[PDB]
């Protein structure tokens, strides 16, 4: 649900993987 302060190459905050997120982890701060 929270969106990460940058993007990685092994972490793209897609929205695909937000879209899985909202069940598998949500509750993730997305603070790096």
């Amino acid at each position: 649900v929270q969106t990460q302060d940058f993007k990685t190459a092994v972490q793209p905050d897609t929205n695909t993987a937000q879209l899985i997120k909202t069940y598998s982890n949500p509750k993730q701060r997305g603070d790096k």
